[PDB]
Order: structure tokens, then sequence, then C-alpha cells
């Protein structure tokens, strides 16, 4: 004879982000040339996988 | 977020002198023909850069 069986499988979430304020990108801005957004969006992309 | 430091460097100094008399180089130089100050010039040249 014969029998069956049966499984299943389901994915989860993740959610990361970040801050920071107009003056202090400004005087960032003025002092050092630097973008602050940019700074953090890449960042996060990385870290997102580093972490996985 | 991020944050930031600060380094910094500085150098310094040396100083070296020869001394030779009139008297005991024209004795040496009448006796046996050498040449006190050129000895005395190289031997700083080499020592500045052996100490180094």
């Amino acid at each position: 004879n014969h029998e069956m069986k049966k499984y299943t499988l389901f994915p989860s979430q993740f959610v990361i982000a970040a801050e920071h304020t107009v003056q202090a990108a400004y005087e960032a801005q003025r002092e050092f040339g630097l973008d602050l957004g940019s700074l953090q969006f890449r960042t996060l992309k990385e870290y997102l996988s580093h972490e996985q």
C-alpha cells in the first residue's frame, strides 16, 4: 500500500529607518561638502544585506 | 547615524656643530698633512643621518 504527508512554509519581514536634521545637513555641506541622505541610504542598503 | 573624529601632526628639529682650533690644525697639517675641516664636515654629515 501507500501513504501521503504534507508540509508548509512561510516568510518573514524586516524594517529599518534613518534620521537627520536640516541644520546639521546644511552645516556639513557648508563645511565638508558631504551629502547626508545618500550616505544614510547606502549605509542602510549595505547593512540590510550584511545582517541577512 | 554617524560620528567623526580628528587627529593631528607636528614635526621636530635637530642641530649639531663642529669646532677646530687654528694652532692644533696647523700643527696637525704640518706633522701629518691631513685636513681637519673636511674630516669634521664629513663626520657631521654622516652622523646626522646615523642618529636618525
